[PDB]
């Protein structure tokens, strides 16, 4: 019965005073310096930056007061370049809780030929930094969770090595979804997997460009997409967003009709509800050397941080 609870789960709406406190409690400059900039490095699988990005993500989470439990899902797989090692990073509050809201991005960067190096600013260093800043900004509230909690997933190997294909893409997410699908949850249960425990997978990807438009991809998360719309509307109305227009909304309610392959596919195809926070169109700088810090829109990322943090608190009734 409990795997159906996600279908009836309600948010706890925060009032205006709470929303101001949340908007006050996140610091885009702190995130820029302390979470984003160390990740703006070459970090394709097995590179020195891959280990350094992984170590940076784990250290930023480990310094928080909330009782995050870190797991590294490391595995080998053949690739166009030969066998490679991949390591997904899983950061979980309340591991034995039956249900988790899951936030996720990919922390690898795409490999490009060797003056300029590809650091994937939007793709997806900024999503990584947004998740760490959410963990930091909500630490005291999350501390109060010490059958629903929060989990972060940083996928390795999202990018193709050579040619985007089912076999040359989503190495980490395809591995982790298979692993979770095969793993009892709660331990000792019959039937139910760790995937039954995923209330909702919120996948952040290609965030950081100015004027993003996120469409409503999936009917079975459309009501959660509408909460993002309503949070954006209310924060705007309260004057808590920067350089933001109602005529330039981030979250529009129409769909895409196509299929945007991404780390969520291995979870979606196994029944996990997905809120895919990827823009359409992709950023103009997408998969070019211009996907760098200079072309990021700080105020837009700040606004999305505020929207996402309100969303997560409301989801968790915190
Ligand atoms: C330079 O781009 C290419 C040229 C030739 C062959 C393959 C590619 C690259 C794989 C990408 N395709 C994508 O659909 C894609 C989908 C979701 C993503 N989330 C972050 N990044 C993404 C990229
Ligand atoms: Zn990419």
């Amino acid at each position: 019965a409990w795997p159906e609870e996600k279908n009836y789960h309600q948010p706890a709406i925060l009032n205006s005073s709470a929303l101001r406190q949340i908007a006050e409690g996140t610091s885009i400059s702190e995130m820029w310096q302390n979470d984003l900039q160390p990740l703006l490095i070459e970090r394709y699988p097995g590179s020195p930056g891959s280990y350094a990005a992984r170590q940076h993500i784990m250290q930023r989470i480990q310094r928080l007061q909330a009782d995050w439990v870190l797991e590294i899902d490391t595995f080998l797989s053949q690739t166009p370049e030969g066998e490679r090692s991949f390591s997904n990073i899983i950061s979980t509050l309340n591991p034995t809780a039956k249900r988790h809201l899951v936030l996720a991005c990919h922390y690898d960067s795409k490999y490009f030929s060797h003056n300029r190096v590809f650091v994937g600013a939007t793709d997806s260093a900024v999503p990584c930094a947004m998740m760490l800043e959410l963990a930091r900004a909500l630490d005291k509230k999350l501390l109060s969770l010490k059958d629903l909690s929060l989990q972060l997933i940083f996928f390795d190997g999202e990018e193709a090595f050579l040619h985007w294909s089912p076999q040359d893409s989503l190495y980490g997410s395809r591995h982790l979804a298979a692993k979770m699908a095969s793993t009892p949850h709660p331990p000792g249960a019959r039937g139910t997997s760790q995937l039954h425990g995923m209330d909702l997978l919120v996948l952040l990807d290609l965030i950081g460009a100015p004027n993003p438009t996120f469409p409503n991809f999936f009917p079975n998360s459309a009501r959660w997409f509408e909460r993002l719309q309503a949070i954006e509307h209310e924060l705007h109305e309260l004057g808590l967003l920067k350089d933001h227009s109602l005529e330039g909304r981030y979250f529009q309610n129409y769909s895409y009709g196509g299929v945007i392959q991404d780390d969520h596919i291995p979870f979606l195809r196994r029944g996990v509800p997905v809120l895919h926070l990827i823009p359409s169109p992709f950023p103009e700088v997408w998969h070019t050397m211009d996907d760098n810090e200079e072309n990021l829109d700080e105020s837009t990322i700040d606004n999305l941080n505020k929207i996402l943090q309100v969303f997560v608190l409301e989801y968790l009734h915190l």
